[PDB]
């Protein structure tokens, strides 16, 4: 840890990184830049209350933790010379830095076929994208989405409360295809399906021609808006041209340390090791971004602080679904702790490979996914008629 | 580049790679630790020429220009402390270092399923297996090999001019499923079948049972020998241990430099960017491990030098198939130059993406392949009728 530290983007992985560096006790300068002119702010909200309040004075970051840091606002960051240690600021200025840190998040994919469309195209990532969009979201308007992720998902349920007719295609068999069991997107379909939404699996856009969405099984759909949500690629151009590894995603160790010394990285930009997996993955979500952060600050700091080691894990609100999700989609076995019904949605599910618990998703039951995500965090083998029978207390069990 | 400089493997990546930096101009110290008591030597003769003569002063690198360096044959590094800047080696000592270089290679994966066979199951890697391998090629007897790659075939034909029976399992529909075309693969079946090779697709080894291996169609395989080549697995292990980003391979940029500072890793052990693909990938190629080594140390020497920028390559003899393929397997477009045929095989495969050569290979034809090289290297859009035409003087258009 060389002073000065400048950090690259201003999301919830840099405000928690610059937030655990001033707890930690580093005392000197600390500058981010961050090209979005908007007080620091957290995106669960952009598809959920606020796309349904509108009020984004509920959803800033706390940079009170975070005293004596200047926050160049509605800046962007052109390149940086790790020779020279400088980073080049679109502005005109040149900020010297002794550690680097790159914190420049994901943007979403375009969806190539929609290129030159003539219809209103919107991708949901920033304060700007979700204003745009709740701004076309009147009701009886028919609303298309693409993708079958978390995030379009909590926009369609959104959407469908206040009386927009939604269109879903999908290109794989399933929503969610990415890290939820196939229990959980099964369950998942039907619920929309039940509350109007017109889901289409196994279809992709081809195009489009005068307001209508055209499909490859010959078809078409009409809409007043399409948001495209299939997936989200690294910002990590500032690496790839300085000569960072990178393959959509800044490939980091423990410590956040890229290939070029001095320079970190975290949050959304990196490519990192999955502990479950032991593979390499970018990790797409709130707790890797904040927890990530606070780790390699730490670490900093504190040289003899362990690396980064917390266990993936998010949650997606959907209607009347409260869904949380921690580990691996899948392994050996499932356990179904409940029954999974439309009447009064409530269940957990609890992955296994050898005995060993690798996943759990807890669905309207907050509950149980504390004490689950602590099994998780040991590889507890528990009991398996009592991880599935009903009398089963599990904060007993995760205390024990 | 600090001294002492320490690099961990004597395969042809290190040795590579101490040439070059001795001729660059660096004086300083090299120590180099080996694990095999053995000269170095070069890998491709193994299921080539060695396999069939025997004669190892045929095979080993040339160390004349590294001079001044110390190898430490027969040795194991054991552990690197990266803060403390030393390594730990089997014999009991400690190398201090500057610069460390992970150059330590792949190893054959096992195949988990004959795992407690009671029959000879080897993998071909090492001097050692392939004297184990050859001591086991007795005339009439039967080899069956495990896998669909090069090296295999390599294998299959040395068998079949030695006398020995051959059957081959490929979980694959095709030989050569990494990078090969598919219009190489099928013919090289063709080839292989022709010379008496029984090959079975689309099979797996589920087993064996007093010298008879099971498949997955619940068939019986009796052989005397079985060689498995199903792949490698990268020696990564003390850059896992000492907190390196890696996954199946060390990762590293076009300097060579993994996220440990001070350390740099270089051929089969890296995961690295593939120009062409644009995506990391792990390189299995003679090419990669010289060309890499050299970059790399170039660098280090003079950091003005450009990083690492080959693009891939590699070459298999296989009886009387000498093939060559460069780039990518494969585009939007195959031009086939000449004719594919048993009788007196030699052909030129051509790949293109929109216009642009991104790959080639040559069957029997050596004279093709150094000019397709080099417009693969500058992306030409060459015409092509004339790339398909017989009249083509590839030499002409490279030089143009
Ligand atoms: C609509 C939505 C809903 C979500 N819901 C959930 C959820 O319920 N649960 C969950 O687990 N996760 C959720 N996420 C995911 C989560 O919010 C992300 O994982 C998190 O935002 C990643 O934080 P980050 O700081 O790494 O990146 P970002 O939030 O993307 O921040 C990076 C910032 O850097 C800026 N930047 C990029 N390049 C430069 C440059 N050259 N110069 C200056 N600045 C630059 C970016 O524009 C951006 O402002 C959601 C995300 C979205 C978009
Ligand atoms: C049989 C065979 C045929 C091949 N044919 C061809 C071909 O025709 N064309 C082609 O393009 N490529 C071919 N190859 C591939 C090629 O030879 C490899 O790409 C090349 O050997 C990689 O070199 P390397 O130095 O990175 O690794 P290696 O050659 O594997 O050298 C690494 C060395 O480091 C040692 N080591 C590992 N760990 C430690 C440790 N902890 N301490 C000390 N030493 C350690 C290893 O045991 C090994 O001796 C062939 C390979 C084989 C095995």
């Amino acid at each position: 840890l060389k002073a000065p530290v400048v950090v690259l983007g201003a999301g919830l992985a840099s405000v928690s990184f610059v937030a655990e560096l001033r707890q930690a006790g580093y005392q000197g300068l600390i500058t981010v830049v961050g090209d979005e002119a908007e007080r620091p702010y957290d995106r669960p909200p952009l598809s959920k209350d606020f796309m349904a309040h509108g009020d984004a004075e509920k959803i800033r970051l706390d940079c009170k933790r975070a005293p004596e840091v200047e926050w160049l606002l509605g800046v962007t960051a052109q390149s940086f010379d790790p020779q020279a240690h400088t980073v080049a600021l679109s502005d005109g200025r040149t900020l010297p830095y002794g550690t680097l840190v790159l914190a420049t998040g994901a943007a979403p994919r375009a969806l190539p076929t929609l290129q030159g469309a003539t219809m209103p195209v919107h991708t949901l990532r920033t304060l700007e994208d979700a204003r745009r969009i709740q701004a076309g979201l009147r009701p009886q308007s028919r609303l298309l989405i693409v993708g079958g992720g978390v995030i379009g998902l909590e926009l369609a349920a959104t959407a469908r409360t206040a009386g927009v007719h939604v269109s879903l295609v999908c290109r794989g068999p399933r929503l969610m295809s990415r890290a939820a069991p196939a229990t959980l997107a099964d369950f998942v379909a039907r619920y929309h399906a039940a509350q109007g939404v017109d889901l289409r699996f196994e279809r992709s856009v081809t195009g489009s021609v005068d307001g209508v969405v055209l499909l490859d099984d010959g078809t078409r759909i009409a809409a007043d808006m399409v948001v495209v949500g299939i997936g989200v690629l690294a910002n990590d151009a500032l690496a790839r041209a300085a000569g960072l590894a990178c393959d959509d995603g800044i490939f980091v160790d423990a410590y956040g340390r890229t290939t070029c010394p001095d320079v970190y990285a975290l949050g959304d930009v990196t490519r990192q090791r999955n502990p479950l997996s032991g593979r390499f993955e970018r990790i797409e979500t709130w707790s890797n971004a904040q927890n990530q952060g606070i780790a390699v600050a730490r670490h900093l700091v504190d040289p003899t602080a362990p690396g980064y080691a917390e266990l993936p894990w998010y949650w997606s609100d959907q209607g009347a679904l409260r869904i949380q999700v921690a580990g691996l989609a899948s392994g050996d076995e499932e356990i179904v702790r409940g029954e999974v019904s439309l009447d009064a949605p409530k269940f957990t599910l609890i992955e296994l490979q050898k005995g060993r618990i690798v996943g759990a998703t807890c669905v309207n039951n907050a509950r149980d996914f504390a004490p689950l995500r602590r099994l998780l965090a040991v590889g507890a083998k528990p009991d398996r008629a009592a991880l599935a029978d009903p009398a089963t207390d599990l904060r007993k069990l995760a205390a024990a």
